[PDB]
């Protein structure tokens, strides 16, 4: 069976060792001869949101993605800094506004939502983001939508995880329910985890410091854990 | 958040080294102080379906489960032998009939389906099993149903996997659709994998030779990969 799309789902890189942990993964997938349509990094890109760490991340990852002709999709995590990421990763003017973005890969919509709260480890989605997201999803994409965020909308199966979890999930669920979101890609957790949120599959990739392969079929989305 | 149920999902033990790979996992979870309601083993219990290997498996696992007061749930895999498993694992009269079973854990239904084909590595579900399964699911369980089988009803993301995959999945899907099956537990693959089948979450546990924790919440089922 040939997939419609192939995505790479990497998370929690924590760059400031994390340098060659990520380095060796890149080449391992380069050497596997895999050619994904997109590489999605679901947060905690930089451990202390450092300019130097973003620069370094960009030099390591951009060549890798260009070779495979793959779209790079960056997501804000709790440890990141919105302004330094915009500045040193995206070549955009600095702003503390949520890193929310829409990205079409042929017929597939990828939506990047920012669940980060500046200077806080927990997760939240602000009213303006739910409005933005609702408006966007009112138009169905041909091959449906992948949602990429940091803090996963799933129950916390550990206590030291509850204080840093994504808050007010009911609001998100009200917006996602009945739309064309087919899968939710998330990070934060540091162990591979899957569940559903309002009927939608949630897949959380483990920390880098393995990752997930994502094959998008016409009728299903397959997530596989690569050690 | 307190889960309604906790399940342990272990797969592909391949006992005939596999002995102390499984041994060290048991104790690691014994030592974690985890107390699951059920331990579900999703096939390839014995590598050559050997009487000696079932005896050994039983001596290693039954004490472990009794301590935690956990229900043992055994599933036929491709490598198993229906008659020797019935004989040396279940203390049942030998039979080549599919190992199909229903098991209530308080309000939660667990259904064991046998996708094995004797002397063959591929997977199939026979007409009589679809009838049995349909009849059973006509009655909803209070806390819905977990389905446990060997060959997962998900697309094969590798070629050397297609010849051994579960065949005629459309038939299964016709039976599962709209019933109270909340999750499908599966094995066979040897890499952690999740997808949906007819809207239902499928979670495949990796080979032992790690496993999965399964927390069953009122509104969702969370699967986590334990290295
Ligand atoms: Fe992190
Ligand atoms: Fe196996
Ligand atoms: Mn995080
Ligand atoms: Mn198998």
């Amino acid at each position: 069976p040939r997939p419609d799309y192939v995505l790479l789902h990497i998370s929690d890189t924590h760059l400031i060792d994390a340098d060659d942990r990520l380095g060796e993964l890149l080449e391992q997938l380069n050497q596997s001869g895999l050619r994904p349509d997109a590489i999605v990094f679901t947060g905690d890109l930089a451990d202390k949101g450092e300019p130097a760490a973003y620069r370094k991340l960009r030099g390591l990852v951009e060549p890798f993605a260009a070779q495979l002709g793959a779209e790079l999709v960056w997501v804000m995590g709790a440890h990141d800094d919105r302004a330094e990421l915009r500045k040193f990763l995206l070549d955009e003017a600095p702003s503390m506004a949520p890193l929310d973005r829409v990205c079409m890969i042929d017929g597939l919509r990828i939506i990047v939502l920012d669940t980060s709260v500046p200077g806080h480890h927990h997760g939240e989605i602000r009213a303006s983001q739910l409005g933005w997201l609702a408006e966007e999803l009112a138009t169905p994409a041909p091959d449906g939508t992948i949602l990429a965020l940091h803090h996963p909308p799933i129950p916390s199966v550990l206590d030291m995880a509850v204080t840093v979890e994504l808050r007010d999930q009911a609001a998100l669920g009200r917006v996602l329910r009945g739309t064309d979101v087919r899968a939710i890609l998330a990070g934060h957790l540091h162990y591979s985890t899957n569940a559903t949120f309002v009927g939608i599959p949630v897949s959380v990739a483990s920390a880098t410091c393995g990752c997930n392969l994502v094959h998008v079929y016409p009728d299903t989305v397959v997530h596989s854990v690569i050690p």
